């Protein structure tokens, strides 16, 4: 029955809102990601060009195959960027390895 | 109000464990699944037979169409059903249709 805290040396950590950086044309484009050993996740710029979307990451594995771009991960629509013509679409999945992806936008 | 609460009637609601009805004997096995019409997700048993895993949910569209059982949601380890060979793994996704699905469990 202990407590520790990290108040960032007494200081707290201060908090300033990350501003989007939109792409200048692009239909779907990666903000970033994190693997981990353990975890491949990461947000993704998706442009609202159309109401029904489906938006995915393909990658090749921790041997670098890709397995016919047969390994899938779904994206989840997280939000409008305020004043943009983009939304925020997150993944996160458990991952065994994984060497390179590229991010697939269907729309209808 | 600015401040409304769900107390359950006054009463609170009252917890008591889930216990998890093991499968069995099939390696995979769902859980449980809930589509409410922008969201598909659910739990999963997994037998714990190696320790390299991947749990995926493959799945037929809103007009019933699996696109070459191409339509994939990635699942995540979740934990070990104490006591238990089995895991949960949970799976999560904006979907915009979703007619059947089934589960593909592959280990390594
Ligand atoms: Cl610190
Ligand atoms: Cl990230
Ligand atoms: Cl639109
Ligand atoms: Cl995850
Ligand atoms: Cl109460
Ligand atoms: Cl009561
Ligand atoms: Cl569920
Ligand atoms: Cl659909
Ligand atoms: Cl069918
Ligand atoms: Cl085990
Ligand atoms: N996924
Ligand atoms: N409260
Ligand atoms: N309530
Ligand atoms: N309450
Ligand atoms: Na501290
Ligand atoms: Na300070
Ligand atoms: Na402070
Ligand atoms: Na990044
Ligand atoms: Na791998
Ligand atoms: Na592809
Ligand atoms: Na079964
Ligand atoms: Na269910
Ligand atoms: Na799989
Ligand atoms: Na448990
Ligand atoms: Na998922
Ligand atoms: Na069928």
């Amino acid at each position: 029955g202990k407590t520790y805290y990290d108040n960032n040396n007494s200081a707290n950590y201060q908090v300033s809102t990350h501003m989007a950086s939109i792409p200048s044309s692009a239909s779907v484009q990666l903000d970033s990601y994190n693997y981990d050993g353990s975890t491949f996740s990461g947000k993704i710029y998706v442009k609202n060009i159309a109401y029904s979307k489906k938006v995915t990451v393909v990658y090749a594995d921790g041997s670098d195959n890709w397995n016919n771009n047969g390994n899938i991960i779904a994206a989840s629509f997280s939000g409008p960027i305020s004043g943009s013509n983009y939304e925020y679409w997150t993944f996160s999945a458990s991952v065994k390895g994984i060497k390179e992806f590229y991010i697939k936008y269907e729309v209808s």
